[PDB]
This record gives structure tokens, sequence and C-alpha cells, in this order.
């Protein structure tokens, strides 16, 4: 066993779930899981719309006729709608016959998942990322990638978490759940929303100094030890989330699988903060990482 | 602003990919049509110093073969060896089977890889078939037999796992099963050689930045191809030829930045570094995306 590479989900079982959406002169892509397509509801925007939308007097304002879904070439005729948050609902006349097993699950920051970018309805690539601290994503998202989701895959189970709906100033993205709440407070419409600030993601690059260990990498171990609050009083000044108890009970698996206890890892992980990597790497890697969960670690190397 | 390494979607993949097993050793196979194709090694345990895979295939027959399709179970009614794999004739063409060619991929040309284990895909990355003929995976036991590909509208399978060589990087064949690189399906002394940047990759990479708007590291000067070499090749980078400027061409016609231009900018950095600077939000100058994958993705 050896190597670690950032690693998405097979896409396969998503790939059988996109199609096109158009309404008026806007196309996007939707999420097409029985007799339903999922698609956010800017679809329906005219640009002066997007501007200060009422979403309720622009959807009353439709019909089924309205929208144009199809899947490849084929339309699949509309015979209802409806909105939910930030997402459309349109029922179709059709069942999905690759639909999947799966559920909607909304995700904590910190956590990963897989996107499958998408363009008119056809899978273009995947890419494994991170739910950032202040809920943007650092995608890639070219304009016409709207409705891409993101996911993961326990087993034969895919558990969708994003749906793409814009990007901001800095060019990070922006997204909803499947029940279309946003994660963090942005809204879709046009107006001088910002991302918050943000930090890096401490359990995640704890989780990938682990793996590097597992992967044969030991140079920034030292002798030394640390308390919680000790490690926090440091990594905090860098610009890192507070770690707390949850997050060590988290990692403990991985503390046995390699016999180096937590608050072992943060008295390296301290270190390197204020030492820097002169110049050496981990992983390859001359930056600290933090886009691998401890799950992430743990599946890729067990 | 807003660039990502992607892998193909795998999906005409995974419903391609098939657990093969021959009494305790099972690995993945790679089910085309009536056909499905392994590394030849899955007929062997100890046979792995010195080998007549001749021989050990003759005292196998077609009911020494298991291969499992998810819960059915293929019968096996034909087997043969093609270099440095096994063809196993199954009853049952793949109703999956997508368009698809075997092609043989050139030193820092991409692919994705699907890792696999028991026949089921497990996760899609993007890697470079390095100028030493390995590759920089992540892989566990039960692995081989995972393959490497790219998509073009057509599924073109350039790789099939076979081994770890001692320092963790990887090494496979061909879907002719012919090696990539000097490398033998038995137990020696084999090691990588000394690897070097893809400088071609990086040059894309480079043009990638500046059509997204990242081009701080742009300079009013030139180089000659051999001063480059001269100042690239103290760096550990590939040699770069007149063949790599051309295939070039297309990036350096869209920004109307010369290739030997942007050598300039490349020999500066390498020689003063980024000076606080990220490029496309990396403070390391990136070698595994293809001018092709640029292209693709910037369309
Ligand atoms: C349907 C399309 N949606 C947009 O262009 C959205 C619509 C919108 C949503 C929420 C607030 C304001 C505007 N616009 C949007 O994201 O505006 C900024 C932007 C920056 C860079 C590339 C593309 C766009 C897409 O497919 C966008 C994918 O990039
Ligand atoms: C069936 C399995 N094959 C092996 O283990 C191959 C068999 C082999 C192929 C070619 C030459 C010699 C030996 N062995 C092999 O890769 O040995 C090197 C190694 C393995 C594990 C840890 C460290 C080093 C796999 O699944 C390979 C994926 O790990």
């Amino acid at each position: 066993a050896s190597g670690f590479r950032k690693m998405a989900f097979p896409s396969g079982k998503v790939e059988g779930c996109m199609v096109q959406v158009t309404c008026g002169t806007t196309t996007l892509n939707g999420l097409w899981l029985d007799d339903t397509v999922y698609c956010p509801r800017h679809v329906i925007c005219t640009a002066e719309d997007m501007l200060n939308p009422n979403y309720e007097d622009l959807l009353i304002r439709k019909s089924n006729h309205s929208f144009l879904v199809q899947a490849g070439n084929v339309q699949l005729r509309v015979i209802g709608h409806s909105m939910q948050n930030c997402l459309l609902r349109l029922k179709v006349d059709t069942s999905n016959p690759k639909t999947p097993k799966y559920k909607f699950v909304r995700i904590q920051p910190g956590q990963t998942f897989s996107v499958l970018a998408c363009y008119n309805g056809s899978p273009s690539g995947v890419y494994q990322c991170a739910m950032r601290p202040n809920h943007t994503i650092k995608g890639s998202f070219l304009n016409g990638s709207c409705g891409s989701v993101g996911f993961n895959i326990d087993y034969d189970c895919v558990s969708f978490c994003y749906m793409h709906h814009m990007e901001l100033p800095t060019g990070v993205h922006a997204g909803t759940d499947l029940e279309g709440k946003f994660y963090g407070p942005f809204v879709d419409r046009q107006t001088a929303q910002a991302a918050g600030t943000d930090t890096t993601i401490t359990l995640n690059v704890l989780a990938w100094l682990y793996a590097a260990v597992i992967n044969g990498d030991r140079w920034f171990l030292n002798r030394f030890t640390t308390t919680l609050n000790d490690f926090n009083l440091v990594a905090m000044k860098y610009n890192y989330e507070p770690l707390t108890q949850d997050h060590v009970d988290i990692l403990g698996p991985l503390s046995a699988q390699t016999g180096i206890a937590v608050l072992d890892m943060c008295a390296a992980l301290k270190e390197l903060l204020q030492n820097g990597m002169n110049g050496r790497t981990i992983l390859g890697s001359t930056i600290l990482e933090d886009e691998f969960t401890p799950f992430d670690v743990v599946r890729q190397c067990s």
C-alpha cells in the first residue's frame, strides 16, 4: 500500500441523474430522481429580475409548459411545479430508472464531498472539495454549471449535499443543500454579499499529518506533547479553527493506527506552524493540506 | 479564478469493472464485450520470483477463474495470455460496454484512475505518467487491475495497474499488456529511475493561469530554447524540445504569448521564486495538467 491522492467518489450514480432545464433564455442543470427534477429557482429569472426578485411572483406567472427539461436530447414533459426554498421541484411524466439509492444531507463546514461539474446537463468532470468554515466552496465552476451537485457515497447510497448556485466576488462558490437552503448567509439575488472570514480546518490538517505518518513521512514529529488549551493559543494565531475535545476524540482511530497520541500530533503541528517546513514537504506538499477529513484518511488508507 | 485538477466522470468505466479470483488471489478485471482483461499474475502465488507464466497457465482451466460482476457470476468459456494480461472470454457480452479504444500514453500525459477493490469502484483521481514511466498513485492491496482512462466525446483506456515499486510509486501496462517503462511482472531489484518535472505541463499551467487572469509573472523578455534548457535542467526539469513548443501552439495563439516568452517567465520563477505570490492559488508550479487538459477545461 502507498500513495495519497485527493480522491473523489466514483460519479456514475450521479451522472445518470443529470438533466438540462431551460426557462426562457436561461439554461442550467437539474437533478432527476424518480419523477422529480431539482434545480436552482433563479432559472426562472430575467437579468432585470435578479435585480430584486420576488420568486413567488415570478413563479406564479409560469406554467408547466414554461419549463423545457431534457435528458440528452429527449424532452421530459413537466406535469407540475413548486418551489422549495431556493430550489424548484419539477414533476415530470417519466421516472428515472437510473435513480440510485439516495438521501439528502446538510453537511457541516469542514466536511468534504465530490462535485460533478456539468454543463447543459452533461458531466464534464469530477473533483473533491471541502465546505469551508465560512460555507463557501473553493470550486471550479464556469458559466452554465449552476445546478451541478455535490455528494458522498457510502456503499450504494448517494448522499446529496450541495447544489451549485453562484460565484461570489472573490471567485469562491455558494450553494444550497437539496432542500434548497443556502449554506452560509447568502441569497440568490444580485447584492454586494461577500464571503466571511475563513479559517484553516484544523481537524483536517491533523488527519492529513496522520496520513503522512501512515505513508512513512515522520520528520515533523517531536518528543513533545501539548494540552488542548496551549495548542489552541498557538493555532488560533495562525488563523486555524479552534480544536475541541470532540475533534480530539474523532482522531482516535488514526492515533491508534499510528501509535501517535493526538496531543503529540498537535505538538508537531504547533512546531510546524511556528517554524515552517524549511523547506521540506509532507506527502509531497509544501503547505499543510486541510481538505481531507479523518474519515477520508481512514477510507483511503484502510 | 477557481481552477481544479478534475478527473473524467467515471460512470462509463465503473460499468466495466469486475472481480477476478483464481485460487486465493483476487483482483480487478475490465469487462468489454465478451472479454475480461486482467493482470496475468492473477494465476500466481512465490511463483513471482521466476514465473513461467505459460506453464502456470497450462495448469489452469476455464473453471479456475471466478469472475463476478456485481452479484452475478460470468462463466469463463476461454482464456489466453497477451503480453502481461490474461484475456478471459465470458459467456455474456457486457451490456454497459462503452465506445472505446486502447491507447498507449506517452510520458507526461495525464489520465484518470478509477481505484477498485473486489471489482467495486472506490474512488477516482487524475494523474500523470511521470517521465520515469511510473505513476504517483494511491493504491491499497487488491487494487491490481484498476484502470486508467481518458474520455473524448469514446473511452480511451491507457493503463492497467500491476505493482508498487520500492519508493511507493506505481507501475503497470497498457491494455495490450505491455509495461510502461522497463518493469517486469516478477520479483526483482527493479526500481524507478530519477524523475524530473514535466516542463511541458508547467508551461501549460502557466498559460492556464494567464487565461484565468493571473499574469503577474509575465515579462518583456524572451529566451532561446537552449538557454532555457541550460537553466531548467539545473532545477530538475525535463528538457524542452521543439516538439513541446509546437504542442503549446494553440495556447500560445490563444493568449498571444510566444512559448519562448513564457519560457523566459518560467526561468525567472525558477531562478527567483514567487516572492510571496501565488499562481492559480498555488505556491508551487503544477506539472500534472497537460496542454490538452487546459484547452479541455477552459474550452
Ligand atoms: C445559471 C447561471 N447563474 C448565474 O450566472 C448566477 C445567477 C445569480 C445567482 C445568485 C445571485 C446573483 C446571480 N450569477 C452569478 O454567479 O454571478 C457572478 C458570476 C461570477 C463568475 C462567473 C459566473 C457568474 C450559472 O450557470 C452560473 C454558473 O457560473
Ligand atoms: C494482486 C496484487 N499484486 C501484487 O501484490 C503485486 C504482484 C507483483 C506484480 C509484479 C511484480 C512482482 C509482484 N506485488 C507487488 O506490487 O509487490 C510490491 C509491493 C506490494 C505491497 C507493498 C510493497 C511492495 C495487487 O492487487 C496489486 C495492488 O497493490
